[PDB]
């Protein structure tokens, strides 16, 4: 009676990941976690969903279905890194075309060396959507999940 999505964050460290993936479990925005797997389920578009989320640093590089890969934007190497972030995720897929969204971090920051158009021309050139976020204020976090499962489906069949 529900349909699993596997989902894997990925990106450098400090970013987020676990901020953004504990907003959306837990509605709470923690300062300080421990640098695992989390199951959410949520009705998307009115499918009840059970989200399989891991929160990296594989199984789940191999296995997942779809990668946030999130930068923060007020840290250009984060966003610099992306690239590298992508090409792992390429080369286990043996495609080009993998579920993907590119999380832009830190909004409510006001530090930002990363400017937005940086990063709407870097989703473009992959042909991905680009989200902003704060895992803090909780704008965009279930934006960039929902996307995800979107874009899961939008390649295969679920
Ligand atoms: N202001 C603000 N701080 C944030 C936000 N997201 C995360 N942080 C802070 O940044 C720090 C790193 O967040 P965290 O979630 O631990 O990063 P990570 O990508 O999971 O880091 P890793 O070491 O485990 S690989 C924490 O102190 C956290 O509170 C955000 O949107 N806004
Ligand atoms: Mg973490």
């Amino acid at each position: 009676h529900m349909t699993e999505y596997k989902l894997v964050v990925v990106g450098a460290a400090g970013v987020g990941k676990s901020a953004l993936t504990i907003q959306l479990i837990q509605n709470h925005f923690v300062d300080e976690y421990d640098p695992d797997s989390y199951r959410k389920q949520v009705v998307i578009d009115g499918e009840t969903c059970l989200l399989d989320i891991l929160d990296t640093a594989d199984q789940y590089m191999r296995t997942g279905e779809g990668f946030l890969c999130v930068f923060a934007i007020n840290n250009t190497k984060s966003f610099e890194d992306i690239h590298h972030y992508r090409e792992q995720i390429k080369r286990v897929k043996d495609s080009e075309d993998v579920p993907m969204v590119l999380v832009g971090n830190k909004s409510d920051l006001p530090s930002r060396t990363v400017d937005t158009k940086q990063a709407q021309d870097l989703a473009r050139s992959y042909g991905i959507p680009f989200i902003e976020t704060s895992a803090k204020t909780r704008q965009g976090v279930d934006d960039a999940f929902y996307t995800l499962v979107r874009e899961i489906r939008k390649h295969k069949e679920k």
